[PDB]
């Protein structure tokens, strides 16, 4: 009746941690990402199978699914996640090398929002989706695209509303000192919206104004070390309350004077004060 090709040809490895390994394969002659969890990590993977079984998002800002595959090996059972392939990789790697104009820096963190966006929103009826929050917002779980916009990566601690924990470095002050308000729903957004905030940071130093660019950091660099504590982290947040510096530089050029006021309202030490993922794509709408 039909032949039902599964073969991927697996071709390099473009990432290795403690996650597994994140592969470029081949199927039907068309590139795809192929994520090979390890044990540590299933959990990731039957989170975010669960949340594609539950609906399948679709939106040129988020990874897109291709499938989740589990097959039995002898002693083991094996997990993989397979996704559209994005060449450029990383946001984060991209920015280590590459400086941006100002359309290109626009344009890259309007598609951040728009895909945040995306996830947070509840939509009714037929084709609609739950509420969803991301949990782990960072540059290295963004991908950059050929067009110029980037898509939202690994919904592995995503939560959804009608061991793992987030990447220490991004997390808001209310994770860090234990007074985030588990059951409310709007808690969840309101950490991706600070992760957001320092993501739209490191983007932003590296705009370059009057030939003038910032050199590629990771937000905190300046204030703890390399794979930071989580009392290095609390310290820093929310003893001393502590924020990414605004350079001189940026009040100089209007688009990077309208950013950091962005920036800052992404990061009130009240949840609630911060702006909402909508509210920042309205704003980000009418810079330039
Ligand atoms: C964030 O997480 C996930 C990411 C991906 C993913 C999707 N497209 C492309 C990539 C990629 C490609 C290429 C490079 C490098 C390697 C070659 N050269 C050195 C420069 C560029 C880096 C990255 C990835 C890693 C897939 C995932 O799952 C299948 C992920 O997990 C959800």
């Amino acid at each position: 009746q039909r032949t039902v090709a599964r073969d991927i040809t697996l071709l390099e490895c473009v990432g290795k941690g403690r996650y597994g390994e994140v592969w470029r394969g081949s199927w039907q002659g068309e590139n795809v990402a192929v994520k090979i969890f390890s044990s540590r990590d299933e959990k990731s993977w039957f989170r975010e199978t669960e949340l594609y079984n539950t609906v399948m998002l679709r939106h040129e800002n988020i990874l897109g699914f291709i499938a989740s595959d589990m097959t039995s090996r002898h002693s083991s059972t094996q997990l993989w996640l397979i996704t559209h392939y994005h060449e450029m990789g990383s946001l984060y790697d991209y920015l280590q090398l590459t400086t941006l104009d100002t359309v290109s820096c626009l344009r890259i963190v309007l598609s951040i929002a728009s895909g945040l966006a995306h996830l947070h929103i509840e939509i009714f009826g037929t084709q609609g989706k739950p509420a969803i929050a991301h949990r782990d917002l960072k540059s290295k779980n963004i991908l950059v695209k050929k067009n110029g916009q980037c898509c939202i990566a690994d919904l592995g601690l995503a939560v959804m509303h009608s061991p793992r924990v987030g990447t220490k470095r991004y997390m808001a002050p209310e994770v860090l000192d234990e007074t985030i308000q588990v059951d409310c729903f709007d808690s969840y957004k309101r950490v991706d919206i600070w992760a957001f905030g320092l993501v739209l940071w490191e983007v932003a130093r590296r705009m370059v104004s009057n030939g003038i660019v910032e050199d590629y950091k990771p937000p905190f660099y300046d204030v703890v070390p390399n794979d930071p504590s989580f009392e290095d982290m609390r310290k820093v947040v929310c003893v001393d309350q502590q924020r990414p510096n605004i350079p001189n530089r940026w009040f100089s050029d209007p688009t990077l004077t309208s950013l950091a006021k962005l920036m800052k309202e992404c990061w009130y030490q009240n949840p609630s004060a911060r702006l909402t993922a909508l509210r920042i794509k309205k704003t980000l709408t009418k810079i330039d």
